[PDB]
């Protein structure tokens, strides 16, 4: 569970930044967006 | 605001991966931190 926990932090907070994108053309957001992107596949490998 | 917004997103979540490192020592789960300590810098940054 707890590692589920972070997974919807995760997908949820890629979703604020996929709209801010979706208005604002910041190069820094969408560097985070990679940086979670990265990160939701390292959480589901470990979930399994 | 939508960027404060970004900014508790992403202390709420470093808040989560930092329970779990208090507890299971993986290595991934701190390489995630400093992808978003990396972030929050560059939140406050562009908040000014
Ligand atoms: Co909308
Ligand atoms: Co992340
Ligand atoms: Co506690
Ligand atoms: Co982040």
């Amino acid at each position: 569970d707890y590692l589920r926990e972070l997974l919807k932090l995760e997908l949820q907070a890629i979703k604020q930044y996929r709209e801010a994108l979706e208005y604002v053309k910041l190069p820094v957001l969408a560097k985070i967006l990679e940086d979670e992107e990265k990160h939701i596949e390292w959480l589901e490998t470990i979930l399994g």
